[PDB]
């Protein structure tokens, strides 16, 4: 079983949002547009945008899950790799083997799936802070792409769904993920090699 990855703005014309942190050796986060990908280092802060036309309703919650891109991989659980998994850097709420965290937010949930077994994390749906006009959830990527065991230099992609109450499809948004140890020389190198092809 694989979860859709397509594209889809829905009801409420929902649609994420990146920053444009750029590609200094030193960032630490950086998106890039013309290749829909995030390069970040481990665990480090990852600022993702929701965007919405319209006010979904009380209890609409917004969905994180990670799935390998390659199609002879898609069917593979995204995990984190067994040094990873034991590493004892618990946040108290996130198991140990999820690749995907949420920060700094106390409700967030993380759901096993008793079916697929697919890791996810969860949280409600909240309007922008007084002055803002998006809302802002900060993820963490636990792994990095090469982990042996784990990911093992295939790369993934992170769908994040907007949900009703009960679970239902409101929206659906897309990115593939590299977390490396320098997201901007690698996001530098590939921009380059997309150019070039
Ligand atoms: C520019 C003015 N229009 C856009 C055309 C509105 C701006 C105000 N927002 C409110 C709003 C509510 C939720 C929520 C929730 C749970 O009930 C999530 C988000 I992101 C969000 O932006 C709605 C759109
Ligand atoms: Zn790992």
């Amino acid at each position: 079983s694989v979860p859709s990855q397509k594209t889809y703005q829905g009801s409420y014309g929902f649609r994420l949002g990146f920053l444009h942190s750029g590609t200094a050796k030193s960032v630490t986060c950086t998106y890039s547009p013309a290749l829909n990908k995030l390069f970040c280092q481990l665990a480090k802060t990852c600022p993702v945008q929701l965007w919405v036309d319209s006010t979904p309703p009380p209890g609409t919650r917004v969905r994180a899950m990670a799935i390998y891109k390659q199609s002879q991989h898609m069917t593979e659980v995204v995990r984190r790799c067994p040094h990873h998994e034991r590493c004892s850097d618990s946040d108290g709420l996130a198991p140990p083997q999820h690749l995907i965290r949420v920060e700094g937010n106390l409700r967030a949930e993380y759901l096993d799936d008793r079916n697929t077994f697919r890791h996810s994390v969860v949280v409600p749906c909240e309007p922008p802070e007084v002055g803002s006009d998006c809302t802002t959830i900060h993820y963490n990527y636990m792994c990095y792409s090469s982990c042996m065991g784990g990911m093992n230099r295939r790369p993934i992609l992170t769908i994040i769904t907007l949900e009703d109450s009960s679970g239902n499809l409101l929206g659906r948004d897309s990115f593939e993920v590299r977390v490396c140890a320098c997201p901007g020389r690698d996001r530098r190198t590939e921009e380059e090699n997309l150019r070039k092809k």
